């Protein structure tokens, strides 16, 4: 009825699988673009049954791109990172067509305008910087969203709870702190600012305060969920910093991620601005899973690991 046609790119990705579901849930007609080359069937055929309109073609073909602009009023990108600057395709697109009312970038993650990276990362998130610089000098309606950190992945990541393993990694000293959300309430959070005015042309960050944890409360809190002790293993800042600067790409890529994450902890080492809108205190019927409710998950029903591209 009036609920907004929301668009969506790099929906079949790890994290735009959940925007597409958290937009269907919430009863938003959803347009998925995707690549006429599908490795992603399976997942496309259950979007279908849930009510998505697929849309296959290239991000090349601008024509098709602007109509299909016309037909909806929000965009949102979730891009992998080797396409952040591709995203300028669709924006040219969203110039043109001139009617939406809400683009979000492929941000989710960092608040890459208040915090730096190690080389590696901070070209990819200068990336993004650009992006939204173009979108505010072009001024056209939008929300950055700072997802922090994707729970499922970084549990999977740092506990590698399917192994079966008596040691776990700490890198850095493990005390940074850091925000961790699960991806299923990141999509569900991101359909609703998207349509919210109180995030028109605002940064939205996702930082529930029953989500804030480091490395070594995390690993305590999972070693009395499933009653084992491992042996702490860390590996020194100075010794990430300087794989970062020896390793090839993409692989010190990861690298540099888990060291502005976990040793710098940028997911929390500022304090918000006054225009910032978290977003956790936006809807008194929802509510971000806990970090207590995530390990309760990954002990009776765990997500499979998966890995970011690069």
């Amino acid at each position: 009825g009036m609920k907004s046609k929301i668009l969506i790119f790099g929906g079949t990705g790890y994290i735009g699988n959940h925007m597409v579901k958290g937009s269907l849930k919430l009863g938003h007609p959803t347009y998925v673009f995707t690549r006429p080359n599908s490795s992603k069937t399976t997942l496309l055929d259950e979007f279908q049954s849930l009510g998505a309109i697929i849309v296959k073609g290239e991000l090349d073909e601008h024509e098709k791109l602007v109509e299909l602009m016309k037909k909806v009023d929000v965009v949102i990108s979730a891009l992998a990172f080797p396409q952040i600057l591709d995203q300028f395709k669709i924006l040219e697109a969203i110039k043109v067509a001139g009617n939406i009312k809400r683009f979000l970038p492929s941000d989710f993650g960092v608040e890459e305008d208040r915090i730096n990276a190690l080389p590696p990362f901070e070209a990819l998130i200068e990336r993004k910087r650009m992006i939204r610089r173009a979108i505010e000098e072009a001024n056209i309606p939008y929300t950055y969203v700072s997802a922090n950190c994707f729970a499922s992945y970084f549990i999977n990541y740092l506990l590698r709870p399917y192994d079966p393993k008596d040691e776990i990694t700490v890198y850095g000293t493990g005390e940074a702190k850091f925000a961790m959300n699960y991806e299923q309430d990141i999509g569900l959070y991101t359909i609703k600012v998207a349509t919210d005015p109180r995030a028109l042309n605002r940064v939205v960050i996702y930082r529930p305060s029953t989500n804030i944890i480091t490395q070594l409360e995390l690993i305590s809190r999972w070693e009395k969920k499933i009653g084992k002790k491992f042996k702490k293993i860390h590996v020194p800042e100075e010794e990430i910093v300087a794989l970062t600067k020896e390793l090839p790409e993409p692989e010190n890529i990861p690298i540099a991620i888990l060291h502005c994450l976990f040793i710098d902890g940028a997911t929390m080492s500022y304090d918000f601005k006054e225009n910032d809108v978290e977003a956790s205190t936006l809807y008194p019927e929802l509510k971000f899973t806990t970090i207590d409710e995530l390990l309760d998950i990954f002990v009776h029903d765990p997500p499979p690991p998966a890995s970011a591209a690069f």
